[PDB]
């Protein structure tokens, strides 16, 4: 339409505002829906339209509210339970890490890649502080797929001379999209299109010992010796799936045992979501190579992470340069990561997860046995938690539902069936009991709902006996779950 | 030892600091060298050492001078043609790109991943905008190396439907470190350790265009049908190596002959730096791929694009999440591009960029022929350039020698004998003449040095007429010629 | 009797046979051979020609090169690489780009003379 330097312009001009008027309002959403549309993705659009209703599948972001809350251009609030699937863990704009940014940004943005920066020293010598055991050395980069991407590729460094090259994943894990990542990534849609990929990875079931005691007795069998098993601690996108008490120590006892590498994707579980600071800390398991990023980045910057033993990381010592990444480590992410790791001990936010996240599952439990007819069952562990319900629709409706009553929720890319609640770790008492009961009320509605449409699909009753049901289900919408026994009650006498 | 809290506490006390006392100054080197020995990688200050003399291999770097120039934590400045291998096309710490990083910080930096964030729209536009013809859906990451990965992705989900699965690239050709862009990257020290790589990924001769046909017709003819032909226009890694006129477009014709789609990868040669916004503009030709990162984040953010035709593009358009990755396309970093493309577009400093580069070429070029003993040729097209010597340890001594005049050169992955001139297109011409003189005075301590080490070795010589012969070569270095022939000329008579 | 007497009728020094049912067998002999030589010594990838057959199991089809032969059975071995028959740059240049990127030639397979690409005779030399 216009040239790139008009564009240019106009969108710094909406940089630069801070609020807008309505008719600036409709004509930014409209602008963003038509560009969607034809620069970045339609089925976007189609996807959101099946988690809402009406006009809000055209919610545009503007500003964070509070450290919890994100404000659409229309100025709605909504309450932030999403967290970007584990990215903001400290809350949104953390008073701490913008601050540390914006210094950073005073001194300089990007490093030169040729002298030492010294926020990449100080950010190593952080996490080698941090993790556990004899995890020591550090290496940067900018997303979580990068951190999985150079595990593998320490693992292969470590293990080709030694004549291992097979990787052992789980089903229903996710490590990234990157061919690489992708590679043990377990979801058939988001592999089979990109066949062939890397050779010589292999899937047991996640949580089960026994079957992966077999994949590596079986691979020493044949020659194909294991390289590295890769495994998250707790299954984010395959729904919230958590391994049965010691399923990581007995992997790294495994691993021991057979001469492999334990590489833990902590990518979604770091950072204190799951009432510890990592996930492996329930265990105290160390792993020999261990990947982070998301929340690393304290909701203001993207990084990756990827810390490994010195025995395993040392095959980068006589060329430094095997491996590396264009952005990795530069001086705004690791102020930010900093910051982050400052902010989480100094307000203990991982305990505070454990707590909150207790509460928030309870809830959810009660609200579970009250609506069996909608929930199959709630998971969690500190502030990482997942509903599963007994449909897709279903859970699509409750994800609509509570984008309705402004708490935003999302699906996870493994599991259809089940819905993530991952609030910030800062996440208020007081929005605690304020998502518990829009979970409440979104479960009312979901049952008059099906009620709905369950008593339009008896087949026993006459044409205009429905009506009376209808009707009395509308205007007096009160006999419910007890109106379609009701239903059912002259359906199975009439049958 | 110390807690994390500690670390993070004084690195943060660190970040807030504007300048160091000397005390501090040397308080902190040493803890980033000592960091960087058990944290990072050692291997780092042993290849510093290969390109400094002392203490030069410990330079720590602290913020950005002028737009052109970097200060270490000793108050020394450097004039920067490095420029991150390509990242600071505008310079450091631009003002247009910090003040629009600046309010989107106010506003959020990162976006909640589910509703629509309008920046990704507006630089989807822009970028439709500014690429050459049906070039007209984005795609964001965080790297260059993610965006070689999302157009190995879309070429595979496109091909594979119709029978073909192999790739060609260029030997020489540099795409990225992450396993599925190094299949495609084509360093034999850079792959071979982490074999077995993606199947199907066979490279020939950059710049022959018979060489390609063959590898297309054979492949053809074997049913190894090629799906996607990538290189760069530019090869920079591989020492600034420049196709035949007409090689591109050749390229493009062979791509629509076959049926494969062509990517190129601009992460080092887009943004302007070879005189126009992008080097496939020099010909006229559009790619079904492009590929773009480093300088598209100003030198403030991390980004990666990969812009498609609809056509190709199309293919993620029934699952919008067969592709996507944690960070891409945030607000920051959307709003570091828009300003940068504003900022090359209201300066046009593609043009400055020819010009700028025309000049210092021809600058390189006569030095060149005044020094034919150490350097081998001089190439580069607009302000990417490169200086290629007789050995390796002719180009060492010339990057420590520039960097003891503190101008900031580096080599270049691929090329071992070749020195990088990678400076920010923002180079003043005061800064220009003062590049050429720091290059002539680095020309001639090489070849005094030389003499030296000649003078220094001849073992006819006994101890008094050597420290005459060096004691003369320091007094009156211009006689230098002479001497080491008048030493040779005695080394012979008594042999 | 008749190892030695192969040895005796073979140019230089081919000095050990072994002994299969086919020509396909042969040729996966050959494989092995090359693989176990060359395995430890760093070197993978295989270069054949277009037009060549040297059988249709799986291991010598990846040598074999007629499109229709191979497709139904794909993927077949992996590192296997074709170049025109008696274009002797042509296999310079897969031999030199091979070792440029790491992917360095184990082996190289050929008919003297392609006899089901038509009777195809190479250039003298």
């Amino acid at each position: 339409s216009a040239s790139a330097l008009a564009c240019s312009a106009h969108a710094l001009n909406l940089i630069e505002k801070r609020t807008l008027d309505h008719e600036e309002m409709k004509a930014l959403n409209r602008e963003v829906i038509e560009y969607f549309k034809e620069h970045v993705n339609p089925g976007f659009l189609e996807y959101r339209k099946s988690v809402t209703a009406g006009g809000d599948y055209g919610a545009v972001e503007w500003q964070a509210g509070s450290l919890n809350t994100l404000v659409d251009t229309q100025g709605q609030e909504f309450i932030d339970c999403l967290g970007g699937f584990g990215i903001f863990n400290v809350g949104h704009r953390n008073p701490v890490v913008v601050s540390a940014v914006q210094n950073q940004l005073a001194k300089q943005p990007l490093h030169s890649q040729e002298l030492l920066d010294p926020l990449r020293a100080m950010l190593a010598k952080t996490l080698a502080a941090l993790t556990p055991g004899k995890l020591k050395y550090s290496f940067f980069c900018n997303s979580g797929t990068e951190s999985v991407e150079a595990a593998l590729k320490l693992a292969k460094a470590y293990q080709s001379p030694r004549g291992k090259f097979t990787f052992i994943a789980t089903s229903g894990a996710f490590h990234g999209k990157s061919l690489g990542a992708l590679s043990a990534t377990a979801k058939s849609t988001f592999r089979k299109p990109f066949m062939p990929l890397l050779p010589g990875f292999r899937h047991v079931p996640f949580g089960n010992i026994e079957a992966m005691r077999t994949a590596l007795n079986e691979c020493k069998k044949t020659g194909d010796d294991v390289a590295a098993v890769i495994l998250e601690p707790i299954q984010g996108e395959g729904g919230v799936i958590l391994p049965p008490p010691g399923y990581l120590t007995a992997v790294r006892k495994l691993c021991d045992e057979f001469g492999a590498l334990m590489i833990l994707d902590e990518v979604q579980t770091g950072m204190g979501r799951t009432g510890k600071m990592f996930a492996c800390e329930h265990e105290n398991v160390q792993p020999d190579i261990l990947c982070l990023a998301k929340a690393l980045g304290g909701g203001v910057m993207p990084i990756g992470a990827t810390i490994a033993t010195e025995e395993v990381f040392s095959v980068l010592f006589d060329n430094p340069f095997l491996h590396t990444t264009t952005f990795g480590g530069n001086p705004l992410a690791c102020a930010a990561a900093l910051a982050t790791i400052n902010v989480l001990l100094e307000q203990n936010l991982p305990a505070q997860a454990e707590q909150k996240g207790d509460m928030l599952l309870d809830g959810f439990r009660q609200l579970a046995r009250e609506y069996p007819d909608l929930v199959q069952e709630a998971r969690g562990k500190g502030m990482l938690m997942a509903i599963e319900f007994v449909d897709n629709e279903i859970g699509y409706n409750f994800a609509s539902e509570m984008f309705r009553q402004r708490v935003l929720v999302a699906g996870t890319l493994n599991n259809a069936k089940t819905i993530r609640i991952e609030p910030p770790l800062t996440l208020t008492i007081e929005q605690c009991e304020l998502v518990i009961k829009a979970a409440r009320k979104a479960l009312a509605a979901m049952r008059q709902q099906v009620a709905f449409y369950e008593i339009l699909h008896l087949p026993n009753l006459n044409e205009e006996q429905r009506n009376a049901f209808i009707q009395s289900l509308k205007d007096d919408p009160s006999q419910s779950a007890n109106l379609l026994a009701e239903a059912k009650k002259l359906n199975d006498a009439q049958a």
